[PDB]
């Protein structure tokens, strides 16, 4: 059968390109040789009888097709840039992409089983609005998911929902899993305004910075390090999910706050009236929230 060859060839590249990097979260060292066991894993569990969940249009062959797919690009580019700062930028690119291949294959599959008929949402509204416009599948090709998405949060056609897609597509897959949608609709909560908070957070703030590591922000803040109540603010690509706040405090040291229960919006709006969150990117114009 073809899903077998096809885990065992990514399994392969993975092996090859974990030999070809012989540091700090993410790192392809670490995430190869994971994303690796956990697919030997799910090759396991696909001999079962039973296992793979509902089938048909997005359930758990149609992502294993379109990931192992993706996993492959994503594995020859790396392998066409290492060794046998423009280099650093794109490892680093990279793996963030890997970090987020792993978490997504890990939430969906973990010790290889297949849950995305039964994963469940991190905020309720968004759960729904999957279970019910999407049903029991995992995933979508993006141009069906901004149409459905768009029965309740419709985004503007051209740059504004190509600005969308490459926000959701933790990826960089075309595609949307579940587990994407339950990221983003987390870091951009609450749902009644979902876009409307993405817009103002992520397309109109100075602040937002996405696909940039903890080691890549804070050499970004370190530039800011004489104008305290500078922040930037990023989606973790370590814990999916969350915010990492960075800001310059008024001795000029860096810190971090990570919200928990409170939208971002909140965070910045209370964090502006206590003096901490003003600067954005270092910049004079700190964006109106209310
Ligand atoms: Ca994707």
């Amino acid at each position: 059968w073809e899903e077998a060859r096809a885990l065992g060839r990514a399994v392969r590249m993975l092996q090859r390109l974990e030999e070809q990097c012989v540091v700090s979260p993410p790192s392809l060292r670490d995430l190869l040789p994971r994303t690796a066991q956990l697919l030997r894993e799910v090759a396991h569990s696909r001999r079962a009888a039973g296992g793979g969940g509902p089938g048909g249009p997005g359930g758990s062959g149609d992502f294993l097709l379109i990931y192992l797919a993706n996993l492959e690009a994503k594995s020859r580019q790396v392998a066409a840039l290492l060794p046998p700062s423009r280099l650093r930028r794109q490892l680093a690119k990279l793996a963030i992409i890997f970090s987020h291949m792993h978490a997504e294959l890990h939430a969906l599959f973990p010790g290889g089983k297949y849950c995305g008929h039964m994963y469940q949402l991190t905020k309720a509204p968004a759960h729904t609005f999957w279970r019910e416009s999407c049903g029991a599948r995992c995933v979508l090709p993006w141009a069906e998911f901004e149409s459905l998405l768009g029965t309740c949060h419709p985004v503007e056609p051209g740059c504004t929902a190509l600005a969308l897609r490459t926000t959701i597509d933790l990826t960089c897959s075309g595609h949307v899993s579940i587990f994407e949608f339950d990221v983003f609709t987390r870091l951009f909560q609450p749902w009644p305004t979902l876009l409307k908070n993405w817009q103002l957070l992520a397309v109109n703030h100075p602040g937002y910075m996405a696909f940039l590591t903890y080691d890549e922000v804070q050499e970004r803040l370190q530039a800011c390090r004489d104008k305290p109540g500078s922040y930037i603010f990023r989606p973790s690509c370590t814990r999916l999910g969350q915010w990492a706040i960075g800001y310059v405090s008024s001795d000029g040291s860096i810190l971090q706050t990570i919200p928990a229960n409170k939208p971002l919006s909140q965070v910045l709006l209370e964090g502006q009236k206590d003096g901490f969150y003003l600067y954005p990117d270092g910049k004079t114009h700190n964006p109106d929230l209310t």
